């Protein structure tokens, strides 16, 4: 068995927890071991230790460098009243990300039969009651210069006004973030208010020519964007990862919720079929990339290997009815041309153990 | 052929200018007689009548509620150059949108092999440390409010300031009510006022106090509603937003009574550069069609003109059927087939498949 090494991982909620513990039995475990850092962000003890198990896990991973995600529900009030909840927590996403920082970035993972591109996204609101002007100023710490801008002069009535700033190490960071995550996939990125989204275009173009195989770096415009280049700004085939800006820290997750509804068919006890896609990459990046924090030889060949089957599988024509109705279309599908949740689990299982096995 | 009315029409430029004359010629002028207010919008008459043409309309549909538009160059520095312009002139979009007001509705056409979306800056740059501050001042020479937008201690970067008035957002309120009735459609709007309490909730209130006011009454009176959502969970219906051939835009205004329309594609340079050489062509009339439709058919609303307003949806039915039953342009068929693979014996050019529309508008209306 691959000594993996140190990992932090949170638990979920509902059908995705059920999926996580069966990724972890059938896929992780039996052929890799690791010095598991759990922290259990089931809606329960999250409830049950005031969001602190959140918050734990969050330095966790500041502290051990790789964390991958299970879905967990956020609360509202139909929530809060289901568990009777004590308190309406925030996300556990929004809880981790403002603790850890970074920028997420969401590859679906591509099926040849089925119908890449790593797409990276990146103040003060008041109530102008009566007519009057609103100007915006901005005055230099050495007293030089006073600059104001006039953003409307209200004549008519009243109405609403906005204000909003930015500082050179986020877009700095936007930039790092994306030119590294460039190279540790081999693509090429794109980055796509005249004077607002013009600072950001240069940064990047400062950045490239002062730290950053075959690879460039472009910028454009909305409107004017074959396929595999990383982008600056079925569900369950789609994998958020949030890049920590210092290159070190990183957590992999899901970019699907829950499933709940799933999961209320897995309590009345119909027969299920979700897609584990998702989650299971969530597991291989966050272990590829341990890999590379370790030099982990072994183990980077295990992670690549599972990306492997599970899209070998589907490719197939093994896979879940999510798939099967996005190949025929959903009135179209008949009972035999999906896998249920836990005989696609077996499948992925018995081509790793043969894949690996060779 | 049917009494028509009073209506605006604007003419284009290139591909929509040839496919504009083939809709009037082989699917409206010959089975309805309008009041007809042309205005001819090419670049050229708008160069030559110092944009003025393009102020006229505006007035125009101001005057006469309907107007209809085909797509339209907007100068930039190699237009200039093409034209020898005598000026860059702002889009008669632009132009025209400032006069009338109102709101824009882009509803993507649905074929069988539909929802309407209605959308509604000041930016600097700070170059090193200091404080940006955001203040308001009232006429009143009452006290002078002063926010802190941010105090930059480290370095730089940059800022910007954002503003909306009450008149901008009633205006945004009716002009989405009267098209969610218009269209006998639940309105729901999308607004972000977790983040931004005090900005999106006067949006998210001034929305709930027209509801009230004024349209709760009509709207139960057609089985709809509306409500308020927030962006993520939104994810038949008429959709506000605080923010191809078969793209259709349509300007609302507020009153009810004014709305002009045109397609949402732009003039189709390419494929009249093709037509220019001699070239066969293959561009998508359906959008620019029914910028028509939608245009008439208000008016036969407002005119109680149950002719006019029959062949309206006619027609509409017509363009629909026409691709469900496999004429159809070379876009579309590449969206069947897939781009590569499409070959001629799939498609029609431009003028078979007005052709083919014309047929079928002839034979639906026989009925
Ligand atoms: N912490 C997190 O990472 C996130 C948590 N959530 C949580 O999800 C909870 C409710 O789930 P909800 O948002 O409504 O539903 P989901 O977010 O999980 O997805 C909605 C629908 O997408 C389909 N779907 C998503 N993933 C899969 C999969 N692996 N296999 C098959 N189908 C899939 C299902 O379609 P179908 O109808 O066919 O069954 C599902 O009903 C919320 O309480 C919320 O807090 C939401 C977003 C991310
Ligand atoms: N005033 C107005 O109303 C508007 C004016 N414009 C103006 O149009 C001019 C040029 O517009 P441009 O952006 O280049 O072209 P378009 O915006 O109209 O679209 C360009 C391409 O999209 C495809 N396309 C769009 N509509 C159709 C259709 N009906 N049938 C088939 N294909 C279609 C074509 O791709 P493909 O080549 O592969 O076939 C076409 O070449 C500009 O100067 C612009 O200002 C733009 C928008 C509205
Ligand atoms: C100049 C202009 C153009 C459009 C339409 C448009 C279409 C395609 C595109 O790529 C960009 C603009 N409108 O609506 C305006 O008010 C003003």
């Amino acid at each position: 068995k691959i000594s993996g090494g140190s990992v932090v991982e949170m638990q979920g909620d509902e059908m995705t927890r059920i999926i996580w513990e069966l990724i972890k039995e059938k896929l992780i475990f039996p052929y890799v071991e690791l010095d598991l850092h759990s922290y259990d962000l089931g809606i329960e003890n999250r409830d049950a230790t005031n969001d602190q198990v959140t918050k734990d896990a969050a330095e966790a991973i500041k502290k051990h460098n790789v964390g991958v995600k299970c879905a967990t529900i956020t609360p509202d009030e139909k929530r809060v009243e289901e568990f009777k909840l004590k308190q309406m927590w925030k996300s556990p996403n929004g809880t981790i990300r403002n603790i850890l920082g970074g920028t997420v970035f969401r590859e679906a993972i591509i099926c040849k039969n089925i119908p890449p591109i790593i797409i990276g996204h990146h103040a003060t609101d008041f109530v102008v009651p009566g007519p009057g002007k609103v100007e915006i100023t901005y005055t230099p710490s050495d007293g030089t210069q006073k600059v104001t801008y006039l953003v409307h002069n209200f004549e008519e009535g009243g109405g609403v006004a906005m204000g909003m700033y930015n500082q050179d190490k986020s877009i700095e960071d936007f930039a790092h973030s994306s030119f590294q995550m460039a190279l540790s996939k081999g693509w090429p990125l794109y980055l796509s208010l005249k004077k607002y989204d013009g600072r950001f275009k240069d940064i990047f173009q400062e950045i490239y020519d002062k730290q950053y195989q075959k690879i460039w770096y472009e910028h454009r415009l909305i409107d004017d964007m074959e396929g595999g280049f990383i982008w600056a700004c079925s569900l369950g085939m789609m994998t958020s990862v949030l890049v920590c800006p210092d290159g070190k820290t990183v957590e992999a997750e899901a970019a699907h919720g829950t499933v709940t509804r799933h999961y209320r068919m897995y309590q009345k006890g119909q027969e299920t079929s979700t897609n584990p896609i998702a989650s299971i990459f969530a597991w291989t990046r966050g272990l590829a990339h341990r890999a590379k924090l370790d030099n982990n030889k072994e183990l980077a060949f295990f992670a690549n290997a599972l990306e492997e089957v599970s899209i070998e599988t589907i490719e197939a024509g093994f896979m879940t009815k999510d798939l099967a109705a996005c190949i025929k279309g959903l009135p179209n599908v008949q009972r035999s041309d999906y896998l249920n949740t836990f005989e696609f689990m077996d499948k992925l299982g018995e081509n790793l153990k043969i894949k690996l096995a060779q």
